[PDB]
């Protein structure tokens, strides 16, 4: 059958949820046997999100290909358990700057390059691009793409036109229009409006788009009679009108689009082959949600604290951690800057379980988080090191030693021992590694060989290696020719769990998949509650 | 005093005559002995317009800086009689372009880059530049920005919000907004419609802008009955409702707008220092186009034939080197490609006083132009070859000497006698230095020794043939200060009254109250050939 594509719009407010709405039914499409494939198109004009500030727009995700992008490819490949490319991102500034080189180049015949076509165009061929087959040539059976921004915004008005100029390119048997919007409940007439939604189908309908299916993003549940004034008012289908209630967890959204029957309407609808959904997977992982046997206290030793979307992807598989020993993981949010003093450390990270140190990328504050490592490993709290934190491990083992001004060069490029240096050179995306045998990492992976995300450029010195030794630490992981360090950690005899991993597993990791790293960190820290 | 700004918006229908419209009203201002700077705002993508059409979206403009800028720039120069830069003309290309290059930098320092502030600030960055001191540290007085696309555009919606955005910062007695609106006559009821200019400042009053003065661009006069009613109608001065009937030239309409008082009601709502046109120069102007004594026919041997905004410069130098001699010039709009055999090209030039080869940037049809030379020597006509004409003039006077697969490396690359090539090579940009040879044809008519014109291309004269070339007759008398490059060839009158070539464009730098000396001595010469025919 032909490749069908879904394109989901928000209108009114904006961080609805449509990223979750629209990973949900992904869940629901995929639980039903089918290739779902994931895009979003956001509408600024930056290239990459490396640029924009983690701490004010959301974290950075990094793809197994080595592209950064937006923090909904991780909702999408955890709802999915599919590894998505670097294609499934698309901005304005990708789409101008291919069209601005392509004119300077002379690749449009001595032409007016406009937005329509010229723009439009490389829209549309980046839409119709995740058509083509995957690895092992594997075409899928549908595509999501989620159209970025408010319907009626300027920077959107380009990639809104692209999805009506492929609803006419294919036909409206292949090409399905889903529009998410908010419906406010007022406090003093006691009263849901229907006016935000009447005016967003409207703002769509005037661009040249019928919306198929609508979204109702509510606090409370939309009465039916209600739904079928909004189904007259907008000219959608009373079948195709969604009432999606704010759900307690993000994994019941798609058991809350299912019991709406939106999944078998968009089967129908788009002529998909119909199957039954195989709750069998999502059902045991939905137990492990609501009930829990244990509660364990992990702290976030992160630079900016409270804001959980900087570190999602980290909290995340902390929380798929738990999931595995069936357990409720409460992350503290502790600053960085608080636990640089032993007295401090100590405040912070004293009712705690566990201990985490994230990858902070093009931050300043590192003495923070070497401090929060110095005070775990004499409390004997659980360790767990992500790209900056087994580069913070590193330092606190060598200061340990002896080294009094061990440092990263990043952070103090006039430092005389350099512990933490390039070569530099960058690295993206996913890097082969090899592990020692009987290991910790090996004990927790149960393989010799393993695969990781990266996002840095900074390694771990190779003649600084026999004094980092000394502490008692050992660099159980390295590349496949042993010149890179990977993994670093302490031997059981001397400390339960402290690991350090230079790569990102938490981009890797799913909820119904959860990474194998986080699940003897969490662990770790159930056998630390004990006593 | 302050630096003001004018900005000139246009709506409803297209291609009206904004540019024209805007460059009368400069005319004006310099006139009234005012600082005067112009600036068009083009809503395409292209960075560059030189990558374009010039067949279908109109000739390529250089500036003295080495800058390809649209036809409107050349329109600008010609009503001013000032060199324009290239911050005279700001693309969409150029603002997106420069605003990505920012953010890869970092420079937005971890900020969503988006069109309100980002581009917008960048487009009013490019206003205000025009206001700071040029050349000998001289401020200008007033500052006309067009902005180009129609009112309501999502293209030239940034264009506009900017415009707003100078009205904000530096207040309502500095910036100016006019708005130039269509008023259409219907045949059957026999009245005008105010609907399409009601429609029109309606989208740009939703947008943020009133307007201070209407153009009411109109095939009949507008009654002051229903001047008074669009006035009311759009929230707009009745002193400021302007009535722009079809004139019958473009060197007319500076003449229609001060008749309306356009002129004063600018200076007066700018506050700006007032003094009376001086109608010295423009007057004697209007005396050489409506009142000729003679009418000459000049053949312009160029691709496409009737488009006149292909080759617009070189068509508005042919009357500037008229008015000088105080005669029409009739521009004979013909095809190259019909030139290419010696019984074609005789049909062709046959009835015509003078033979123009234009410069065909991007062109393929090359032997037609040869052609049209090769007959225009046998019958005695006169020539001016430009850019390419010096280059076809050289391949031609090469081929008479003996020399039959002599051609351009442009055009032919496997050709064994290459008269024309690069230095790869490199591309000439803007103007650049010349020395002439004394008692030339060139030196007669520029009456100077050294000179300066403006270049647009790749392709050299190879001066391993120059002794080759030089069997013909022809004589290399303008050459660079360095006396590599061929800028200028010329035959003596000896052997022919006036075939002269040069490697430049020197119809960007013709003006119709100062034409160029080279047009003005080829005009001359085709007034010669009509009185060899008695
Ligand atoms: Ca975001
Ligand atoms: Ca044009």
């Amino acid at each position: 059958t032909a490749t069908k594509h879904l394109f989901v719009s928000g209108g009114v407010a904006s961080s609805l949820g449509k990223g979750l709405t629209a990973s949900s039914l992904g869940q629901l499409l995929t639980a039903r046997g089918l290739h779902v494939t994931m895009q979003k198109l956001d509408p600024y004009l930056n290239v990459d999100p490396g640029t924009m500030n983690p701490f004010q727009h959301g974290e950075v995700f990094v793809t197994e290909d080595g592209a950064e992008t937006d923090l909904d490819v991780g909702h999408y490949e955890r709802f999915l358990d599919r590894n998505l490319p670097g294609s499934a991102n698309v901005t304005t500034g990708q789409v101008y700057s291919t069209v601005i080189a392509k004119e300077r180049r002379g690749e449009y015949l001595g032409d007016t390059v406009q937005v329509i076509p010229h723009i439009t165009d490389e829209i549309k061929r980046r839409i119709l691009a995740m058509a083509q087959p995957d690895a092992d040539g594997n075409r899928p059976d549908v595509v999501i793409t989620e159209i970025g921004g408010t319907v009626g915004d300027i920077e959107s008005q380009p990639f809104l036109e692209a999805a009506r100029q492929v609803r006419h390119y294919l036909g409206r048997e292949d090409v399905f229009f889903l529009h998410v919007s908010l419906v406010p409940y007022l406090a003093p007439s006691g009263e849901l409006k229907t006016k935000p939604t009447q005016h967003s189908v409207a703002a769509l309908r005037s661009i040249g788009i019928t919306p198929d299916a609508l979204i109702l993003r509510c606090d409370r549940d939309v009465p039916e009679a209600l739904k079928n004034k909004i189904a007259l008012m907008c000219d959608v289908d009373i079948d195709g009108v969604i009432s999606t209630p704010d759900a307690p967890s993000i994994y019941d959204i798609p058991k809350v689009l299912h019991r709406e029957e939106l999944d078998a309407f968009v089967v129908r609808r788009l002529n998909l082959p119909f199957r039954d959904v195989d709750w069998t997977e999502w059902d045991d992982l939905l137990r492990r949600v609501h009930e829990p046997h244990e509660t364990v206290r992990i702290a976030l030793v992160g630079k900016y604290v409270e804001l959980s979307d900087a570190y999602l992807s980290v909290a995340e598989a902390l929380r798929a951690g738990g999931f595995k020993h069936r357990a409720k993981v409460e992350i503290c949010w502790v600053a960085s800057d608080g636990c640089e003093t032993t007295s401090g450390a100590a405040a912070a990270l004293g009712d705690v379980h566990g201990v985490l140190i994230p990858g902070g990328f093009g931050i300043r504050g590192i003495e923070g988080k070497i401090g929060a490592i110095a005070y775990a490993r004499a409390r004997g709290l659980p360790v767990l090191g992500l790209c900056l934190g087994l580069q913070c491990i590193v330092i606190e083992a060598a200061r340990s030693v002896g080294l009094t001004n061990a440092n990263s060069a990043e952070f103090d490029p006039d430092t005389p021992d350099p512990v933490i240096a390039t070569m530099g050179t960058m690295r993206l995306g996913s890097y082969p590694a090899v592990l020692e045998p009987d290991s910790v990492v090996a004990q927790a992976y149960q393989t010799t060989q393993v695969s990781e995300r990266h996002r840095h450029r900074y390694e771990v010195n190779n003649a600084y290696r026999d004094k980092i030794a000394e502490s008692g630490l050992r660099f159980s992981g390295t590349s496949p020719d042993g010149h890179l360090v990977e993994f670093v950690e302490y031997p059981p005899d001397r400390h339960p769990f402290v690991v350090g991993t230079q790569a990102h597993p938490e981009l890797k990791s799913r909820p119904t998949r959860p990474h194998p790293l986080f699940v003897a960190f969490v662990g770790a820290a159930i056998d630390y509650k004990a006593g």
